[PDB]
């Protein structure tokens, strides 16, 4: 994610793509 606040699913995290940000 973009910003340092952004809660993702249980067991992932913030993750950063080629495409976008998004979850792991």
């Amino acid at each position: 994610c973009p910003d340092a606040v952004y809660t993702c699913r249980p067991g992932q995290t913030c993750c950063r793509g080629l495409h976008g940000y998004g979850c792991c």
